[PDB]
């Protein structure tokens, strides 16, 4: 028996329901089945051969099997709580918004009988029926992942609308979608970083057995999905937080929070039940699931070590935190060998380091940490590269100038949390004479150079929905993202409100242009070990106030050099071949004839060319 709701594999007319109160002096367990009320067959067995070690525990017989049932154990006669491990529950005051378009037949609210969230309980469920049999994940360092808000990616925010996009999603050719955060939060608008039951799925985006098809249709395209997950905090509608209230004696939280940028109710990582609860959480979504791994929301928040407001403090290497991921990992692991465990950490380097080197002298792939290189990238793309404030240096793109024996990196020009480059070009982008970085058609080829420089570097690489069709701006600047230092228009919406949904824009050939640029370098990377392989040798010029800039790229297999002017005039830019010889212009279809390694090659301002040492077909 473990806590939360334990189905008979070979009885659907009983349940097992155990939780952990220490503390408590009874419990009940009120719901459907018993007419919602307090009745003394559903007065719980109390467990305790410790007063710290304490579950109440009951088996509920005589249910019809297939029918759902809402539940709550009323705790002392004073509290209605849903079950911390409910995988489904029923919200009074936001479920009615839910169309039935959204989630068919969806069980009505006990209005009347009870009060607050309750849990849903459904012995002899009928079994989504799993389709792919051989689906071989992607090497985690081979990511180039797809972060999709479902709010805001589809007009229906659901996972049956989701399975129509993937034709899209797999000719772009991204080989992982991670979903921003899908567990049950507050209410039904949010990005989803307000968790309330960290193991039940949202229903404003539709059910789990639409999940479930999704995931496999995900697996039948190669596609692995990720899970974005949020167990630094948990809010107050969590029964983490109700089964001993918002106060100083409960153990599980942390009144005020250990570290800075904590939002809700700060959880405590070293209480043995939180590790217990965040193992059962991490082994539920993959076992249900079959998700591919995580993003570990804010993983730099799971530490006691107290930092109060003090960032630098907070990011410095912290033992403690180290040891409580890597505790994690093991669990992880111990369920699935080659899940990914991605983490959100933006921790010193030091410590980034110790966790992607984790379990890979054991044969594991190691942690892979979020790079944020928005910044370099929004002042590449703008055309300002000798800010004192604002460094354009692209170099750290490549793991080893990160100080990383191993691509453990997942770089990204663009996340949910940053403004859209496109935003940053079309607001404050440069000029001089003709040559306009703020005109739509001209920072779409930006873009497209970015990418350039982006996608043919090995590691892992994540793109955020729409960048591939020039998101950002919109008709009038609304298209802007809120606290990322930039002042938005007026007519923006707020940071964590829904923003426009725009397919039209793959009406526009001047998008979808930036968009097959992106499809060629990911089919590019995808049929050429050089641009994904740790063997590959990497030499760049992508320093701050260069705007001559090239990668040269070495494998067996094949030889890349990539050129591009970051400038706003015509530039002479002069890679270092490595090689002598005559290169094959991809996009273009033209040669090259490099009888000097340092060969001089003029670009327009915004333009790139990629060049291999031999033959390997043109772009479509
Ligand atoms: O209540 C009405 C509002 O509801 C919705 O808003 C939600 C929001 O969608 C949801 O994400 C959550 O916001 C918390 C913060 O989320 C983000 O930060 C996360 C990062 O994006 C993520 O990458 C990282 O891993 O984790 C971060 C969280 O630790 C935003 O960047 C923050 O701005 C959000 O904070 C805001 O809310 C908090 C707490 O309420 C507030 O204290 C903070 O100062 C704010 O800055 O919770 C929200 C509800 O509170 C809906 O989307 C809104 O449109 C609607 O008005
Ligand atoms: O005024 C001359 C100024 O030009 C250049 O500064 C640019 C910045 O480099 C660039 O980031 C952008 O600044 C915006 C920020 O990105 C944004 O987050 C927010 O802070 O608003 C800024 C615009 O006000 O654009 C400016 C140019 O406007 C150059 O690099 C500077 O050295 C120089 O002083
Ligand atoms: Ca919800
Ligand atoms: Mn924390």
């Amino acid at each position: 028996i473990e806590d939360g709701i334990n189905y008979d594999p070979n009885d659907p007319t009983r349940v097992t329901l155990s939780l952990y109160a220490p503390g408590k002096s009874f419990v009940y367990v009120i719901g459907d089945f018993t007419n919602w009320e307090v009745d003394p067959a559903y007065f719980m067995y109390r467990d305790a051969p410790r007063p710290d070690s304490v579950h109440w525990w009951i088996t509920i017989e005589g249910l019809t099997p297939g029918q759902e049932y809402a539940f709550q154990y009323f705790i002392d006669g004073e509290l209605r709580l849903a079950d911390l491990f409910a995988h489904k529950v029923l919200d009074p005051w936001h479920d009615p918004f839910i169309p039935s378009s959204t989630y068919p037949n969806l069980k009505p609210y006990p209005t009347g009988k009870t009060e607050g969230i309750v849990a849903v309980l459904q012995p002899g469920a009928p079994q989504y029926q799993w389709q792919v049999t051989d689906f071989e994940r992607p090497p985690a360092h081979e990511l180039v992942i797809y972060e999709l808000l479902i709010r805001d990616f589809v007009a229906r925010h659901d996972y049956v609308t989701l399975i129509d996009t993937l034709d899209y999603l797999e000719r772009l050719g991204v080989n992982a979608i991670e979903l921003m955060p899908v567990a049950e939060f507050d209410g039904n608008i949010s990005w989803g970083y307000n968790p309330a039951f960290h193991l039940a799925l949202d229903k404003y985006y539709g059910p789990a057995d639409d999940l479930k098809r999704f995931v496999d249709e995900c697996h039948r395209r190669g596609i692995a999905v990720i899970l974005d997950v949020v167990y630094n905090h948990a809010t107050g509608n969590s029964p983490l937080v109700q089964l001993y209230g918002p106060t100083a004696d409960n153990p599980f939280i942390n009144i005020p929070a250990r570290h800075p940028f904590n939002v809700f109710y700060d959880l405590n990582h070293e209480h043995p039940y939180i590790q217990y609860w965040l193992d059962r959480a991490n082994r539920y979504w993959l076992e249900e699931f079959r998700v591919d791994g995580f993003r570990f929301a804010l993983s730099k928040g799971f530490t006691q070590k107290y930092t109060d407001d003090d960032v630098g403090a907070w990011s410095a290497y912290d033992a403690s935190r180290i040891r409580l991921l890597k505790r994690m990992a093991d669990a992880i692991w111990a369920v699935d060998s080659t899940a990914y465990i991605i983490l959100e950490h933006f921790a010193d380097n030091q410590e980034e380091k110790e966790l992607a080197a984790y379990g890979q002298d054991r044969g594991r792939a190691g942690m892979l940490l979020w790079h944020n290189l928005n910044r370099a990238f929004s002042q590449s793309v703008m055309g300002y590269l000798n800010d004192p404030n604002f460094s354009s240096d692209l170099t750290t793109i490549y793991y080893k100038n990160r100080g990383f024996p191993t691509p453990n990196l997942i770089a990204y020009m663009e996340s949910h949390d940053e403004q859209w480059l496109m935003y940053r070009m079309r607001a404050y982008g440069a000029r001089q004479g003709a040559y306009d970085v703020r005109s739509l058609p001209v920072a779409l080829d930006r873009m497209k150079l970015a990418g350039a420089f982006f996608f043919t570097v090995p590691g892992p690489k994540m793109i955020w929905q729409f960048g591939e069709l020039g998101y950002g701006y919109g008709e009038r600047g609304e298209q802007c993202l809120e606290g990322t230092g930039d002042s938005c228009p007026s007519i923006a919406p707020g940071r964590i409100d829904p923003k426009p949904i725009r397919w039209d824009y793959r009406n526009d050939p001047l998008r979808m242009k930036l968009y097959r640029t992106w499809a060629e370098l990911l089919r590019l990377r995808r049929e050429h070990a050089v641009f994904r392989s740790p063997e590959t040798q990497v030499r760049m010029r992508l320093q701050h106030g260069v705007p001559g800039r090239w990668i040269s790229l070495t494998h067996p297999e094949l030889s890349v050099v990539v050129v591009g002017n970051f400038g706003l005039e015509p530039l002479v830019v002069t890679p270092t071949f490595p090689q002598t010889g005559t290169w094959y212009d991809y996009f273009n279809g033209d040669s090259l004839v490099v009888d000097d390694p340092n060969t001089g090659i003029e670009l327009l301002p915004g333009e790139f060319r990629l060049y291999t040492n031999r033959y390997v077909g043109q772009a479509e």
